[PDB]
């Protein structure tokens, strides 16, 4: 049973999506419950939270 | 039935700037091994963040 510390992977990854200032609120907290659900495709998910922060820059 | 609670107490847990990423770690560990105890363990959580301003 190979374990991928998938759990702390999500909470590097958590942590770089709570420091995105131009997600709201539902938006990141969709990312962290998707993050905690699958923490295998926390490098995914993390690139598809700044895609969408880089495009809602003020 | 822990759904919110969990949600909530992972996402409070994940902004609480005192933690160091290690007993962030042990606490969503904690979590995930039985997530009856969300309310305990964030309020455990905020009393340690709290200690370390």
């Amino acid at each position: 049973a190979v374990d991928n510390k998938f759990n702390k992977e999500f909470s590097v990854a958590g942590r770089e999506i709570i420091t995105l200032p131009n997600l709201n609120d539902p938006q990141k907290k969709a990312f962290v419950k998707s993050l905690w659900d699958d923490p295998s495709q926390s490098a995914n998910l993390l690139a598809e939270a700044k895609k969408l922060n880089d495009a809602q820059a003020p």
